[PDB]
C-alpha cells in the first residue's frame, strides 16, 4: 500500500522531527492505534448491464477513525479504487477534517465501477446495488459520504432513491479555500506588504480543485501562468482568463486533452491571451520565474528535481490542491530552503481541506466567509502549533501534521481508544 | 494475493480444460462472480495486555459464498494472518464444503494476534474484543465460525462468553477423512484387490492433520515412512507407531522442533523403531519406494522436481491434507502420468474437506461412519463428475474442481446471484 | 380494480389535466410517471380489537395509506370516522402527495385512519381504541418516515393518547384551511379583475358546516363578503344578508354535538330570526337556493356539486369556485365550469389547490405567533395559486390563449412536476 | 365493506354453516368470534417496481394477507397471477385459516402474492420482479413470523429468486392424494366398508397439480378418471385415462400427442363446456381447477347421474346453489358433499410437516393419516352439533369442517385473549 504509506511516513516523521514526543511522550501511543482503520468493508457488487448481462465490481467503506465525529468521506467510482488508495485517501481525511476543526471523523469509499460511457440506466442500476451492499454500514450519526471522482448529482440522486426505499456550493470549495491559506501565508511571510496581486502561479491539474484555485488566483490579482491534464500542460505569459477556464471546465466535461480543447476554440486560446500546450511534461520547469505553485492534479506530481527547479525559478509559496502532490524529495527540498530562501511549503492536508470543510458545514456569501475563516482559522493552528514545537520561517508541513494530530489524539485519549 | 491466485488458477484451468463450458456455456459467468467475496470486513481490534500498555491487532472476517447455505469457516489467530491468506482460505472453503455435500458456505477469520507465549488473561482480553467487533457480522443463520489454528477450547470459551453477554471430535475428522479418500482411491483404482495394506505412506507436517492421518494409516496397516516441521524430516523404514505420534503430538503443543522432540525422547525413538531426522530438507526425495503420499504441512511443499521423485519412487496416490500442498509443477507432473504410469493425484478441496464436513455434521462410532460416508461420497462424486466432463483413470483434480464448481453455481443460478 | 370510484375519479381528473396540455410533447419522459405515481407505496391494514366500557370486545380496522415519499416523509391526517376504508384513504393520500407538493413543503402523501365510531363514546373508550389502534399502527410510522396528523375524530385528547401509546411503545389548525381556501380565492379574484375587485361585497355560497366551511365564512365576513349559505347531511341555510360570524360560532358549537342546521335554527330562535333570519330547506343543496351569487365554496364532501347545480351557479353569476372539501366537484361540475371559463369568466380551482392550507400549516408544526403563522399560511397560498396560474399558462395547449387559464390544469400540472422530478431524480421513475 | 365476492361468499358459507348448528347454543361464547376472526390481523400492499428487458419500468402490486395467527406463524402460498388482488388474497387466506386448522398443525392463516403476470416474461424479467417483491416484502416475514410457499405462478424458478433476494436482504402429489384419501374415508364411511374407489367413474375438473395427482391416485386405487378440464374446454373419455397421458399433460401444461390420445384411450374434446354434465352417469365429483366451476344446473345434474361424493380440489370449487343442491340431497339419495378447506387442505399439511423437518413413503402415510383424521373430525363435529339430529341420514360435512376449523381457532384465540 505505497500511497498510504507515503501520507504515513510524512506524517509520523514530521511528528517525530520535533519536540512533541519529548515535551508529552503520550502521544507515542497514538501513531500504532490511529494509523489502523476501525473498520474497512468490501462488498461485491452486482449488477446488470442494459444487455441484461451481469456485471460484478467491488465497493469499499474504509471507516478510518471515528474520534472526532461521524465518518466523513467522499464516495469515488473510478476504476483506479481499490482498499489500498482508499485508505490512503480516509488517512488522509481523518487529519483533513481534524484541521477543519469540524466535528468530523476520517473515512473514504467507492467502487471501481468506471462510469464513463454508460448508460443512465445502468448507472442507476450499479447505485442501486451498491446502496444496497453499503447502507447497512452507514447513516447520519454513523458516516456520511459525499460526492468525489465519478459521483455526482446523478449518482448521489440515484444512491439517495436506494437507500430512501431501504430504509422505509461544493465546487469552488477546495480550490477557493486552498487559495485562501495562500493569501493568509502570503500575508503572514510578508507583513501584509505582499498579496496574491502581481504573483505568478504555476498551477497543475485541470479538474476541479484546479479550475476554481485558478479563479480564485485570477479573482485576487494573481496571474495563472499553466495547467495541466494527464497528456500534457499548457503555459501562458499574460495569465490564464476565466473565459479560458470556463471553457476548459466545459470541454473537461466531455472528457478532452487540453490539446484537443486548445484545438477546437483556436480563437479563444489564440488571441491576446495565447498558450503553449507541450505534451508529456509538468509545468514547473516551463514556467520561468513563479511566485507560488499550486499542484492540484494527483500525487506524487512535483518531484525533488522539479521542486528545485521551482526554487530556483524563484518561488515562495507551494501549497498542495491535490491530495499529497509532492513528493518525499520535494518536500525535502521545499524545507531545506524554508529558512535560507523563505520557500514555504504547505501540505494537502492543510491547503485542501476546504472541500469536506464546506461539506461539513452542509447563501453563496455566508459559506464563502465562513469558509475563508476556517482556512485562516487552519493557517494560524498549523503556524502556532509549529513554532509550539519547533526543535530549531516556521515548517508548515509540521505544523499542520502536528496540529491534525494533536486534535485526533486528544479525541482518542479523551474516549479510551488510546492509553 | 498470490496464495488466492494460484488457488484460482487451478480451479479454472482444471474447469476450462474439460467439456463443461462446452456442454453448458452458463457456467462461464459464474467464473468472474463466485471469485469474488460477498463481503470482507478488517476491523481494529484495541487490547491490553497484563502491563496495562494498548495492544492492536487486525480482525478480519471474508464471507466469500453463502450460495450453498450460511458461511462457514474457521477463525485463525496466528501472526501470518491476513487478507489475502483468508481471501484464499475462504476461496477454497467455498468449494471445500461443496464437497462435503453440507449445504455450508465458504467463509474465513482471524487475526494477526499472536497467542503464543501469552497469558490467559491477555488472550481473554483480546478475544472479548475480538467478538465485540466482529459479533456484529455474525449469527447461527449468518455466519458459522470454528476454531482453527491459534483458536482452541480456551478461545472459543472466552469467545462465546463475549459473544453471550453481547447479544443478552474433530481433531482426527480431516486426517481420518483424508485417509479414507485415500482408502477409495486404491480401492477403485485397483478394482478392490489393494488397500493400505502394506502401503508406504510418506507424510509431512506434524501438525493435526499429519498426525491423525498416520494414526489412521497405521490403523488400516499401511507403514508410515516420514513426517516433519518447519524444520527438517524423519524417516523411518518399518512405519512409524502410534506412541510416536501421540509423543510428537505432546510435545508440539510444546513447539517443539522434531530435532528436539528425539532428542528428550531417545528411547521411545531410537529402539527397534529408530527414525532418522534430517534438518532443512522434505521427506518427499528422502524416503526411497513410497505408494502414497500425504502432504500435510502447508502449500506449495510439493515441487516438480520432488513430484516426479515420487513418481519415479513408485508412488501411486497423492492426496492433499494442507490446503494447496501441491505446486503447480506437481501437478502437472502427477497429472501427466496419470493415463501413462497410473499416478492419481486428488487435491485438498476434496480430500481434506472432513474436518468441515464433521463441522457441518455438529458418539464417537456415529461421527466416524458418518465422515467416512461422506467422504465415500466426495471420492464418488469426483470420479463419475470428472467421467462426465472429461476432453480426452479420470482425474480427480478436474474431478473435485468440476464437482464444487458446478454444486455452487447451479445455487447461485437458482438464487439469481449470477445470470 | 376494486371498486375505488373516488379514488378513480380523482386519478382520471389528474391524468385529463395533463394530458390536455403540451407537457407530454415538451418533456415526454413525464408519460412514464403516471403508472408509477398510481400505485401507493404502501398500504397497512390491521386489526384494532379493544375493549369498551361494558367489557366487551369491539374490533375495528386501521388503516395507513403511505402513498408517495419522493418530495419527504409520509405526511397526512388520521380519521376515526365510520365511513373510513381502504378506498377512501387510497382517493384522500393520492390527492395528499399532489396537495403537499403544492405547499411546496418538503412533505410526502399520506393518509390513514380507522372506520371506529368517536361518537358517543367515552373517554375511556376512546383512549382504550387509541391504544390499540397506535400499538398496531406504531411499527410503520416515526420522526423520518411517517407523520400523521389531526383530522376527523382525531383531536387533541386522540392524539394525546396515541402519543402516550407511542412513547411507551417505541420508547393553530381549525382555521387553516378555510382561511387558505379564501386566501386563494382571494388572490384568484385579485387576479381576475387587475385588483379592482376582492372579496369585498361578493355573494359567497358555502356548503357544509365543518371546520373548513365555519372558518372559511369567518374569513369571508372578515374580508367584506356575504356568506349567503352553509348546510350539513340534511339540509342547507339560506341567507340574505349574510350569515354572521355569531352564527357561524353558535354552529360552531352546536356541531361539536352533533346537531343538525334544523335542530339549531330551532334551539337559538333569537340569533337566527332578526335582521339576520335565515331559512332552512331540508334535503336541499343551496347551490340553487341561493339565487344571484359570486363565488361559491364546496367545503363538505365529495362531489357535491353536480353538473345541473354547477350550471345553475354559472346562470347565477357564479365567476369564482374553489373546492375547501377533497373533490368537491363532480366531474360534470368541472366539466362546466371549465366550458365557461375563457368565455364567462368562470374559474374553478381544485381542491388539492384549495384545500391544502391545512396540511401547509402542518407542515410548518413540523418546521410562533397566531399573526405569524397566518401570514405564512397567507403566504404559502399566494405561492400556490401563482403557481396554478403560471403553470397553467407555461403548459397551455390553447397557445397565448389571452383569457383566464386553466387552474386545474395548473395545480395538477404543477404537483406532477414537482413529484415527477423528485421520482426521476431517485430512481423511482426511468 | 368493500365489494369482496369470493372473500364474502367463503364467509358466508362458514357463519351460516356455523349457525345452523347447536354450537352457539351449548357455548355462546364462541358468538363473539364471529366478527373479531374475520378481520384479518393484517395486510401490507406494496408497489413493486421492477424493469423488463427493454428497460422499461413496469409497476405491480405485491399483497400480504396475515389473517390470523391463534393456531401458530402464518402459513399460506404465493400467487403470482394477474387475478391477484386484496379480494381474492382476503378469501384465500381466510379459507386458509380453518385449512391449516383442519390439518391439526400449529399453523396461522396467510396469503400473499402479486398480480405480476409471468405469461411472457423472460427468466430475466421473472427474476427482476421476484427480485423487487422480495425486497419490498422481506420486511414483514420471517420463519417465526411468516412462511410463504408456492403456488399458481410460483415455482421453483421463481422460488429460487425469491429466497435469492432474501438471503441477500435478511443475510406436489401432496394436495390431490389428500382429496382422494378423504374421498376413501367418505366413500369407506357411507357404504359401512362395503365400497372404496374400486370402479368408481370419477370426473375431475382442471388438468393443473391438483387434477393431475388427484386422477393419479384415482387410477392407483382402482377409480376410473372420466373427465379433465382447463380454462378452455374438457376433455372425456370412457375407458378412464392412464397415468401416461396424464404425465404428458403435466409436462405440456408446464410448457403451457396425437398416438397416446387415439389408440383404445381416446378422448372427446369440448371446447368452452364444464365436463359434470358431458360424462353420464358418474359416481363421485373432483373440481379441482378454479372457484365456482359448479353451478347449480351443474350440481343437479351430477345429482340426476348418481353422483353421491362430491368434493373440492380448488378453493371453493362449488357455486353457493351447487352446495345447496349437493345438501338438499344429502339426508334422501345420499348425495355428500365435501368442502374444500377440508379436501384440499393435503398440501398445506405436507408443507406444515416439510417445516418440521423424510422418505416419500413416511410423508405419503403421514398425510394419509392427517386426511383420515380430517374426516373423522368433520364427521364427528357435524354429530356433535347437528341441529337437525337425524340418524336417518348421512351428517353435513360442510358444517362439520366448517364447525371444527371455526372451533380450534375460536379456542386458540380465547386462551391468548384476542377474544373475550
Amino acid at each position: 500500500e505505497p500511497e498510504f504509506q507515503q501520507a504515513y511516513d510524512e506524517l509520523v516523521s514530521a511528528v517525530e522531527d520535533s519536540t512533541l514526543f519529548k515535551e508529552e511522550p503520550q502521544y507515542k501511543k497514538v501513531i500504532p492505534v490511529v494509523s489502523i482503520p476501525e473498520r474497512i468493508i468490501q462488498f461485491r457488487v452486482t449488477w446488470e448491464n442494459d444487455k441484461g448481462e451481469i456485471e460484478v465490481n467491488n465497493g469499499f467503506r474504509v471507516q478510518y477513525n471515528s474520534a472526532l465525529g461521524p465518518y466523513k468521506g467522499g464516495l469515488r467510482f473510478h476504476p483506479t479504487v481499490n482498499l489500498s488508495i482508499l485508505k490512503f485517501l480516509g488517512f488522509e481525511q481523518i487529519f483533513k477534517n481534524a484541521l477543519t476543526g469540524l466535528s468530523m471523523g476520517g473515512g473514504k469509499g467507492g467502487s471501481d465501477f468506471n462510469p464513463k460511457n454508460r448508460s443512465d440506466n445502468e448507472i442507476r442500476r450499479f447505485c442501486v446495488s451498491f446502496m444496497r451492499q453499503l447502507a447497512r454500514y452507514i447513516g447520519p450519526d454513523t458516516d456520511v459520504p459525499a460526492g468525489d471522482i465519478g459521483v455526482g448529482g446523478r449518482e448521489v440522486g440515484f444512491l439517495f432513491g436506494a437507500y430512501k426505499q431501504m430504509r422505509n456550493i461544493r465546487p469552488e470549495a477546495t480550490g477557493y479555500g486552498c487559495v485562501y491559506y495562500v493569501e493568509k501565508m502570503i500575508e503572514k511571510a510578508t507583513n501584509g506588504k505582499e498579496t496574491f496581486k502581481g504573483k505568478r502561479v504555476a498551477i497543475s491539474g485541470s479538474g476541479n480543485v484546479a479550475q476554481y484555485a485558478a479563479l480564485k488566483v485570477i479573482e485576487l490579482g494573481g496571474t495563472v501562468v499553466s495547467l495541466s491534464d494527464s497528456k500534457g500542460s499548457i503555459i501562458s505569459k499574460n495569465g490564464i482568463t476565466a473565459d479560458q477556464v470556463y471553457a476548459i471546465a466545459a470541454a473537461k466535461l466531455k472528457f478532452k486533452s487540453l490539446e484537443e480543447i486548445v484545438a477546437d476554440s483556436v480563437q479563444l486560446f489564440s488571441g491576446d491571451h495565447s498558450v503553449e500546450y507541450l505534451a508529456g511534461v509538468r509545468p514547473w520547469t516551463k514556467v520561468g520565474q513563479v511566485d507560488v505553485a499550486l499542484p492540484s492534479a494527483t500525487q506524487n506530481e512535483v518531484s525533488g528535481e522539479e521542486a528545485k527547479a521551482l526554487v530556483d525559478a524563484g518561488c515562495k509559496f507551494i501549497a498542495e490542491g491535490s491530495n499529497m502532490g509532492s513528493t518525499k524529495e520535494a518536500i525535502e527540498v521545499f524545507e531545506a530552503n524554508r529558512d535560507s530562501n523563505g520557500v514555504w511549503y504547505a501540505p494537502g492536508k492543510a491547503a485542501n481541506c476546504g472541500g469536506v470543510a464546506v461539506s461539513g458545514l452542509e447563501t453563496n456569501e455566508e459559506v464563502d466567509a465562513k469558509l475563508k475563516e476556517i482556512m485562516y482559522t487552519c493557517f494560524e493552528n498549523c503556524y502556532k502549533t509549529a513554532q509550539k514545537y519547533s526543535i530549531e520561517l516556521p515548517s508548515l508541513l509540521k505544523g499542520a501534521n502536528i496540529a491534525g494530530f494533536i486534535k485526533v489524539a486528544d479525541a482518542m485519549f479523551d474516549q479510551g481508544d488510546v492509553f
